[PDB]
């Protein structure tokens, strides 16, 4: 896809506090710190794997379809691909 921005991990790193925490989720990064006070899990499972790959942290509570969906609503960007290929793969990988 085209127009669409693609970030690093390498940057994520960067927004891994509180005033701005970031987690990526199937080969896709979204905005946590906006979805901080609206996940009907708390916060500090959120930052707990904040900058980070959260795929177990994610699947342990396999999260609901609805919300594969949902998350397009918090939708921020793509992470990049060359970041993906940096472990392995983020849930999934075909
Ligand atoms: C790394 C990040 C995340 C972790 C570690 C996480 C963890 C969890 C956990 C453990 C539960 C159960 C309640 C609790 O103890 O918190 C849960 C539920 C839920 N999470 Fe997350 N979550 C994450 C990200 C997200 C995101 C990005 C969304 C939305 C896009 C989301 C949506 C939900 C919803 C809707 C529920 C209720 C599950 C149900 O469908 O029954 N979570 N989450």
């Amino acid at each position: 896809d085209k127009d669409v921005k693609y970030y690093t991990l390498e940057e994520i790193q960067k927004h891994k506090d509180s005033k701005s925490t970031w987690v990526i989720l199937h080969h896709k990064v979204y905005d946590l710190t906006k979805f901080l006070e609206e996940h009907p899990g708390g916060e500090e499972v959120l930052r707990e794997q904040a900058g980070g790959d959260a795929t177990e942290n994610f699947e342990d509570v396999g999260h609901s379809t609805d919300a594969r969906e949902l998350s397009k609503t918090y939708i921020i960007g793509e992470l990049h691909p060359d970041d993906r290929s940096k472990i392995a793969k983020p849930s999934e990988t075909l």
